[PDB]
């Protein structure tokens, strides 16, 4: 059925202590996301057990760790309904995913001409590869613009992309704006122009059911450490035409066949895209992770998100002099700011309630101008997060107005 | 004082298990090491305790991770004796290491004519990195002629290094010959036909101190995996006056300056090397592993490793039809065959007695070649490991010869 919050909480140890003499109330999720006990021992199980080099099935504990390591492939395969595990290559995280999309597919695809096309919202992972790319192909690249309440309209989409765009990469959600961007429409719109689509879905992946298939997206970007897995860890997706077409954007040992002294040749995928040692322990973590997701349900990840959000967009809407960045349908997280109070004053004031968020840019420059904002501050969601941990929220939000004010209004009389 | 053994191997659970009825016999390190409970505990207390993203300096334990994360970097710096954090680059891996060097200084250093010099005794990570730089740029591949006892010759060095030479990329210790190669004095070389010097260091790193003042290496890799720490981390160590004028490999998030709709400015040292959101646990897992060597001590692994070799030869001498390779003088492994066997069957073989070696290539092709061979089957040995445990092998050895002729003789009379 439903989640029992209470239960799903304690098999977080993390969210047991207290920060400042309060009870810790982590809201930065967005940022990266706790662990429950069944991922943490995962990783003590594979130190403590099996622990050995992978793809050499030679002794019986490396045995394990092969089929820990490419079990962990297939869930996650099964996970994002990939249709095939060849299609699934561990990376870095999102960041390096997007990175190995830059060089191997878009800077041996691009010519003077030829059109890279994000939009205004998209964060750094999801930019500047792309102006690295276009800059060492002589290429253009193009934004989409933002509607007014920080969305993409398809028009402005098909608008954007012509003929002579080969690539669209746009994130699946916003990790600012919290915007849900039409990413299968998209994808048809690319098509449609001869382009491939890269999806940034670090954001979307933790919070909501992926489809590749339906999503018709050619490749899909995601961060485990977002997801409630180990850190350093993610995927990069691609079609499997797509990808057997790509060099390789590291080389070394495990993705080779044959090593000659000046030439080599490549293993079949997905391990051409995996050189050196790979992240054993982290992959068969992301794994459990994905076990632990799918037991709860993204659907009902995804309905407490949303019943998180609407709380919190109402909630805040209670307050005065605070503005709110994005749509009222949303992901779990809200961008805001007080009025005549830096976000970064925001911040500690919430950390000394016990209170974690972030103030910042939130890798987004380009967004924060096209806000007319320097910083923000921002309070995300996750399916540990109850009301009452918003309703400690906005109480101190008024209570650091109420401060601000009061500090100002005192220094005034001096 | 010295090691107390007993006490070391009660540190590391995984130690205490039987494979196949058998009390394991952990013999492949070279491969991948295990970890005491002081690494896995550390990463324990990190998902417990204080994940969260780091660099932001906003919540408490956010400030928590950030100096966790920047505490082992500096742990590292210690750790090799480099000058600065700034020298100090957290990676996926060496094999990553190495091709960072490959993609951000060799191919921005290469013109037609110059010449990148290796070994014919290097792994594949510092091989075809160097292969697809030199295609790129037009370069030459240079191989550094092997002596007879598998070691290199200082006037080998000087005969293939040449003024056009720009890069040198050598392995500290080779993990299939044992070798210990002269580093200093190859630097020194290298740096007076004015080339630099990549010190690929994956399996020095573990079993002796680096000081990398010392041996003046330009750059230097390094593998968490193998030295005790979690899978998925390494450190690029560079000349800081190096890495401030190469470009960055990857681009995202953490590791920019200002970014603009089509311009980015980077992050100082060493944060431009760093995209994305960094390997936390990893790293902070790894300044534990660097912690428990040194309380230790690596003088004292290094002399563990030097009396489990000598005795290791020693005993392999003692059985007839079995070739071992490399010098006499050697790091802590033995790469060897039994005549008119199989190394995978030798490794089948053992692993039945509960023992774990490997049996292949060892990703190094062209040593391969160079011996003659088409596989080898390798025991490697750690602080962990005891003379109790080679003489398991090598009866088990002995065992197998006399196993595999007397089914030979069975199946002549046939």
């Amino acid at each position: 059925g439903h989640m029992n919050i209470t239960d799903i909480r304690e098999q977080f140890p993390i969210l047991h202590q207290q920060v400042n003499g309060h009870d810790l109330v982590y809201l930065d999720s967005a940022a990266t996301s706790q662990k429950p006990r069944a991922v943490i021992e995962t990783l003590d199980k594979y130190y403590n057990q099996y622990n050995s080099n992978v793809h050499r099935g030679v002794h019986t504990l490396g045995t394990r760790a092969t089929d820990g390591y490419e079990g962990a492939r297939e869930k996650v395969r099964k996970f994002i309904n990939a249709k095939s595990m060849a299609e699934i290559i561990f990376t870095k995280g999102t960041t390096t995913s997007l990175n190995m999309v830059a060089l191997s597919y878009a800077r041996a695809n691009l010519k003077p001409g030829d059109e890279v096309v994000i939009t205004y919202m998209e964060a750094h992972a999801n930019i500047i590869p792309w102006q690295q790319a276009v800059k060492a192909t002589g290429a253009t690249l193009k934004y989409i613009p933002l509607q007014e309440d920080g969305t993409i309209s398809l028009e402005d989409v098909r608008e954007t992309v012509t003929s002579n765009t080969k690539i669209v990469a746009v994130s699946h959600v916003s990790n600012v704006l919290g915007t849900v961007n039409p990413i299968k429409e998209m994808a048809k719109i690319a098509h449609d122009n001869g382009a491939v689509i890269v999806v940034d879905g670090a954001q979307s992946t933790p919070h909501m059911k992926i489809d590749v298939q339906d999503l018709d997206c050619d490749f899909f970007a995601l961060s485990s450490h977002k997801m409630c897995g180990p850190t350093g860890v993610g995927v990069l997706y691609g079609k499997k035409a797509l990808l057997e077409n790509m060099e390789p954007a590291e080389f070394g040992g495990e993705m080779i066949d044959f090593v000659g002294l000046y030439e080599s040749t490549w293993k079949e995928l997905p391990w051409k895209f995996e050189a050196g040692t790979p992240i054993i322990a982290g992959a068969i973590g992301l794994g459990a992770a994905i076990d632990f997701l799918e037991e709860i349900g993204l659907d009902e990840i995804s309905r407490h998100e949303h019943k998180l959000a609407a709380y919190a967009l109402e909630r805040f809407r209670q307050l005065d002099g605070v503005t709110v960045y994005g749509p009222e349908e949303r992901a779990g997280l809200v961008t805001f700011n007080l009025d005549d109070v830096h976000p970064h004053d925001v911040a500690t004031v919430l950390d000394a309630e016990g209170i974690a968020v972030r103030a910042g840019h939130h890798c987004a420059q380009p967004l924060m101008k096209w806000l007319d904002v320097t910083a923000t501050a921002r309070a995300s969601f996750y399916l540990y997060n109850t009301e009452e941990e918003i309703d400690k929220l906005v109480e101190a939000l008024q209570k650091t107005k109420e401060y601000f004010t009061n500090v100002f209004v005192d220094l005034e009389h001096h």
